[PDB]
């Protein structure tokens, strides 16, 4: 056994969405800056969303391997409530781009606006 991400469900950004000026932070700073490149984060960040790689879910965002992507996750996904982002070999490529743009808008704090 190697723990597969089993509790993946579709997620979707909310209509009337607002981009919170938040930043990604992660020990793989190359992965965080590639994700921050898709958000528009300007210094200083209002908050930091620590990104951890699955199965490590101690960060506010879990990074799932793109091998587990299904068309059901086209607008985003969440692994039991910690919003997710896709990665191939712990990095962003041209396959993860389009699904990750949706995953980033799922993080938009139009909730507490």
């Amino acid at each position: 056994f190697t723990e597969q991400p089993i509790d993946l469900v579709p997620n979707q950004p909310y209509p009337n969405a607002s981009f919170d000026n938040f930043k990604f932070v992660c020990d793989n700073i190359k992965f965080a800056d590639d994700l921050n490149q898709l958000t528009g984060y300007k210094k200083p960040a209002s908050r930091e969303l620590k990104v951890t790689f699955f199965p490590d879910l101690n960060g506010d965002v879990v990074a799932i391997d793109y091998k587990h992507y299904t068309p059901s996750f086209k607008k985003g996904a969440k692994l039991l409530h910690k919003p997710i982002v896709w990665h191939v070999n712990n990095a962003t490529n041209k396959a993860t781009y389009k699904p990750n743009t949706w995953c980033i808008r799922c993080l938009w704090s139009t909730k507490p606006v």
